[PDB]
């Protein structure tokens, strides 16, 4: 497909058999994803962009689903106001940004 | 151009006569720039990140050059870890996602 950015750009993703709405997010390196279990090892990161750091969990090899093109990758899990599929996962279902 | 996201997708703006380094952010709704001087009268606006809250200040109809295109538009100047072009200017110049 072909995104516009007039609006958010929010697609659905299954993670964990759970169905999320998250943001394509080409300024996010990693992808976060508000609080969910997920199964494995986990290690502590904090990560910072506007207003300052927030800690989560790092979770290793999580697949996900995204708009219907399964990638895996690093999942970030902590308390963000919206979920967010960075660029870990992005290049994994081949996005691009074109001008 | 067509820009993958195996590194951050970092173009060269030109305003206020400067260049700078600055993110193509799907992710974000506004642009937002380190401080800088800009002419004119602004206003306030708080923005919400992954670490909280921010006060910036909002400068609208500012000329500026993302990437070689010209855009005229709101700019948010405050202290952000790096220089972001949100979906605002991100639609003036013709950017879209694609996969
Ligand atoms: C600021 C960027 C360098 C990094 N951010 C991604 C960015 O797209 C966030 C993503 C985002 C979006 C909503 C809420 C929190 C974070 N957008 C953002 O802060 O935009 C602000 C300016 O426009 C406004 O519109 C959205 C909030 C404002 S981030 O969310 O801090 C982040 C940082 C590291 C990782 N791995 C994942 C995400
Ligand atoms: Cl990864
Ligand atoms: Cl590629
Ligand atoms: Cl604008």
């Amino acid at each position: 497909p072909q995104i516009t950015l007039w609006k958010r750009p929010l697609v659905t993703i299954k993670i964990g058999g759970q169905l999320k709405e998250a943001l394509l997010d080409t300024g996010a390196d990693d992808t976060v994803i508000e609080e969910m279990s997920l199964p494995g090892r986990w290690k502590p990161k904090m990560i910072g962009g506007i207003g300052g750091f927030m800690k989560v969990r790092q979770y290793d090899q999580i697949i996900i689903e995204i708009a219907g093109h399964k990638a895996i990758g690093t999942v970030l899990v902590g308390p963000t106001p919206v979920n967010i599929i960075g660029r870990n996962l992005l290049t994994q279902i081949g996005a691009t940004l074109n001008f």
